[PDB]
């Protein structure tokens, strides 16, 4: 990610991209039965473990310390959670498409005590998408400066190494920055385009960390800590090689 | 901010911005006498003021309606007054400097229960701007992306009036975009270092999205609505002309 090309960080990501998952229920039983959130859930806790694998393919991720790793991965899984959630639901108006067996709308949301107002706004965010007509190749960068960045400046003390691994992630993020624009003039937008676009990108940056912090509000709005269970999965052996 | 040009839109900007305020405390008597959140508060409170004054000279503010003015400052208020509270610390190391009598370091904001979390946080972002050599042509046009951006996505319903808010807003944040870039143009970076620039400062803007959130969190962590008492200064007569 630094003489890597933009199509081959692209590339990568395409490729590191996790699989879509099932929500586990039987569909041959009624519905009033399946605790919603019980399921949503399930579905979250999932998803992570792919997530963490996904993250190891990001260019530049596993070459940070353990616990720089775990730290950005604790600051960022809710909301890569979400605009994974929000990329799939995009051709789905008025739905959220959590599983391809688990389509909600808001009404459906109503069921959870103050769950409709986050639903509304991943909607919100699903809508922007699609008036934009975001593209998978655009969403992957997304996704990758979205890991990198959210816990980058909660990176507290500064030792020599602390100081490397902020270089280095700046640099990860000015590489994918360059693929962004790449992409987008290999489509034939026009200089401005780019730069209009690229802006209105991060921007949207920002609604998903609002999102994700309105998310951690109502998460809590109620066993191992999440550090323990991240660093527990990023510290692999390698004996299964 | 259409058919105004960049230096056009920059100028504006340097001349709304608002006044930097004194902390109200009798500096001949002692300091633990002197509640710190009073003093905080109450400068937050005198600051609001002249943000709306602010606000109204930013471009394409006042096209807006009264109602859709009133719910973007609601989402952004906390967000510009830590980024003014950042910027005007920049070349202050180690401390946050809320008024010129007033200079905290983080050891000052240990009085406060949980309120170091935050002083962390702002002093993180600070070294950030310095390090980054963050301009004041530059700062004032992100503040105006915060008030533009914070809150065009949480426009919930759409009639035609509503929907025709947020492309006129989108639009002003695109030209927005179009003066940052040239600013940087002008100062003779490579357009490679334009875009990098450029993404910088934007993914600078989810994390004090991020310190509002937590804020607001703090903040409650604990009269008359704020959309009220927003409405109500924004809402003027045009009697005192
Ligand atoms: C939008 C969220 C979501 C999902 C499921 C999959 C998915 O991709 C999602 F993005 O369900 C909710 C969901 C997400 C995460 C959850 O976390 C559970 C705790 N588990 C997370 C990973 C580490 C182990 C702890 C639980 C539900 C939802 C949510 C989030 C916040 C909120 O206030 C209301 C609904
Ligand atoms: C960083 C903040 C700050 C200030 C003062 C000026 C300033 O520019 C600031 F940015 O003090 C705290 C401060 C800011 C806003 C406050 O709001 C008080 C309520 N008032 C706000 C405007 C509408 C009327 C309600 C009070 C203290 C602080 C803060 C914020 C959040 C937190 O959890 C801890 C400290």
């Amino acid at each position: 990610a630094l003489s890597l090309t933009a199509d081959q960080m692209v590339s990568a990501l395409l490729d590191a991209e996790p699989p879509i998952l099932y929500s586990e229920y039987d569909p041959t039983r009624p519905f009033s039965e399946a605790s919603m959130m019980g399921l949503l859930t399930n579905l979250a806790d999932r998803e992570l473990v792919h997530m963490i694998n996904w993250a190891k393919r990001v260019p530049g991720f596993v070459d940070l310390t353990l616990h720089d790793q775990v730290h950005l991965l604790e600051c960022a899984w809710l909301e890569i959670l979400m605009i994974g959630l929000v990329w799939r639901s995009m051709e789905h108006p008025g739905k959220l498409l959590f599983a391809p067996n688990l389509l909600l709308d808001r009404n459906q949301g109503k069921c959870v005590e103050g769950m409709v107002e986050i639903f509304d706004m991943l909607l919100a965010t699903s809508s922007r998408f699609r008036m934009m007509n975001l593209q998978g190749e655009e969403f992957v960068c997304l996704k990758s400066i979205i890991l990198l960045n959210s816990g980058v400046y909660t990176f507290l003390s500064s030792t020599l190494k602390s100081l490397e691994e902020k270089d280095h992630i700046h640099r990860v993020l000015d590489k994918i920055t360059d693929t962004l624009i790449h992409l987008m003039a290999k489509a034939g937008l026009t200089l401005q385009q780019q730069h209009q676009r690229l802006a209105q990108l991060l921007l949207i940056l920002s609604h998903i960390r609002h999102m994700s912090n309105k998310g951690m509000e109502h998460l809590y709005s109620m066993v191992v800590p999440l550090y323990d269970l991240l660093l527990e999965m990023l510290d692999a052996h390698r004996l299964h090689a």
